[PDB]
């Protein structure tokens, strides 16, 4: 972080402002982006009726970006077009640079039990096949057990 956050602001974004583009037109700028992982929470994926949310989920973590160098209008702003189905709040990212964990604002479902929202994010699905790049390391230990993999 350089970007000084002081009365600048950093949030973690998810679902519409996910992509700088629409932060160029919404605004003016795009602030600062870096990747961050939302440890405690899942994202879900939809579009339509809903949209990728983000709810408490303690055994999942969002894997999204952080805009960093907002300014408050906007700050605002993004609270007034956020806020008609969503809430701000605080939540500590990681910096998926280092290892780095930083407390930025971000937009949270609301409704916790919610089916519509109901859907494997991207991530959730690869986390699955993740997992098998971890258990290559392991996959040689077999060796050692009985049978060479």
């Amino acid at each position: 972080c350089s970007s000084d956050s002081l009365q600048l602001h950093n949030v973690f974004v998810y679902g519409s402002f996910q992509d700088p583009d629409v932060i160029n037109v919404m605004l003016d700028r795009t602030p600062e982006i870096v990747s961050a992982t939302l440890p405690g929470f899942q994202r879900f994926r939809l579009k339509g009726r809903l949209y990728p949310c983000i709810v408490p989920s303690e055994k999942g973590e969002v894997h999204g970006k952080v805009l960093m160098g907002v300014t408050s209008d906007e700050l605002e702003n993004l609270d007034a077009v956020e806020g008609n189905e969503y809430e701000r709040v605080t939540v500590g990212i990681v910096r998926e640079d280092n290892s780095e964990k930083m407390a930025v604002k971000t937009y949270m479902w609301i409704n916790k039990a919610d089916p519509d929202m109901f859907g494997e994010w991207n991530f959730e699905e690869w986390k699955r096949l993740h997992k098998k790049k971890f258990i290559e390391t392991f996959k040689k230990i077999m060796e050692c057990k009985k049978k060479p993999q």
